[PDB]
């Protein structure tokens, strides 16, 4: 139904982004079969984001659609197929009335101890179905990573589900590296509770 | 020549540690035989530390010994051996005079989107060669968990080389989770430097 260019806007998110933020945390956790693990709410949303400057703790940007600190990123896309979206209508963005929400990336800064030098980390990206396999998830990552240039990034990093192939490929599209050395260890749930002095 | 029983402590890093510290990170770099790979300086670490409050950024803790916000823990350990020390002129502690400097971690808040709740990562944990084996690496650990479960983290969370299997095996033991499918992707360099919109 959506033909021809469409106008990508990405944006930093305000408190008011928050329901279709949830939306599409919940949608990513269907993707990876954790939407079991996903208990996500707008309340916790309003109770852990937007509490410091953006770019200084946990910051999401939206990625918003339309047809013709971080000022946001305008660029024009050329539909690789026509879009089918039957769920526009419960993404319409909030800030302008006319665009279409499609997706959101997640980051937060984090340090490297040998460059003792700043960094970023996405925590995660996602793009609705329907808007996948265009150039708009490229558009989303290329903006943090730009933001993370002008405050003088040392890495920008990120993890990926080694099955995640289609993730895995768009990811060395931009020249990051997969480290295959690396395994991330988690304590949570009764064992951080249990975990004392 | 150090025998019976040490009083462990426990702090937050300082500006005044930044000399420690960059000692320690190129001991560390040195143990994995990564220093050509670091390039840490007390200046870098005066431009990148201690510029937002203690557990909202990057911060240090740092694990120091003696023979008799953040609250220093203080705790007496039992030497499983006696220690021989000859570096113990050149990691004299700012904060006493009569403390010896063996330790550091370096961590930073991070953020589950599942959760929809802050965490904390530990990018470096290290413990001089004479102070190893008796305890101290795992008081340092379990200090950022006590912190962390006191700010209601979700998650701790921390990476380990997937052949370092004896890391694995501890890690297991204190309830932590070696997430098999997760792999870190960096952008880094000039593939960085060419990421452009
Ligand atoms: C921990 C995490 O969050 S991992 C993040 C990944 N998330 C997921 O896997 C969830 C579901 N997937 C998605 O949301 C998305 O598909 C993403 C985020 C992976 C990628 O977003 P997309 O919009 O699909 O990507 P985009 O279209 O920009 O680029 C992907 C491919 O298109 C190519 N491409 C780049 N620019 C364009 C363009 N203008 N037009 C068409 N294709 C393009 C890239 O070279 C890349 O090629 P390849 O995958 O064949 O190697
Ligand atoms: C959480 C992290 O990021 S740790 C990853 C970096 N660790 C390194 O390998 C750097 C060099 N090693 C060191 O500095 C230390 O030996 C540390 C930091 C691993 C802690 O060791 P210790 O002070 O000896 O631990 P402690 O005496 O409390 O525990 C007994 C044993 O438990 C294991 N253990 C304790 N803490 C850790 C840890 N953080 N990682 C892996 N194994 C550990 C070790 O096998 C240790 O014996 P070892 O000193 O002979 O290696």
């Amino acid at each position: 139904a959506m033909e021809g260019t469409l106008t990508a806007t990405v944006r930093l998110a305000t408190p008011a982004d928050a329901p279709s933020i949830a939306k599409l945390i919940r949608e990513l956790a269907d993707f990876e079969e954790l939407s079991h693990a996903c208990v996500v709410t707008e309340e916790k949303l309003h109770s852990s984001l937007w509490k410091l400057p953006p770019f200084q703790g946990p910051t999401v940007l939206m990625l918003e659609v339309c047809q013709q600190v971080f000022e946001p990123i305008v660029r024009s896309v050329v539909l690789k197929n026509p879009i089918d979206d039957s769920a526009r209508e419960g993404f319409r963005s909030p800030s302008t009335g006319t665009h279409t929400t499609v997706g959101f990336v997640l980051f937060f800064p984090n340090y490297s101890t040998f460059l003792a030098k700043g960094g970023y980390y996405i925590e995660d990206l996602y793009v609705r179905k329907p808007y996948r396999g265009t150039g708009l998830g490229t558009i989303l990552l290329k903006s943090v990573v730009q933001q993370a240039k002008k405050l003088r990034a040392g890495r920008v990093e990120w993890c990926v589900l080694d099955w995640n192939v289609n993730a895995i490929k768009f990811y060395e599209g931009l020249g990051a590296k997969v480290m295959p050395e690396w395994r991330i260890c988690r304590l949570t749930g009764e064992a951080l509770e249990a975990c004392a002095l």
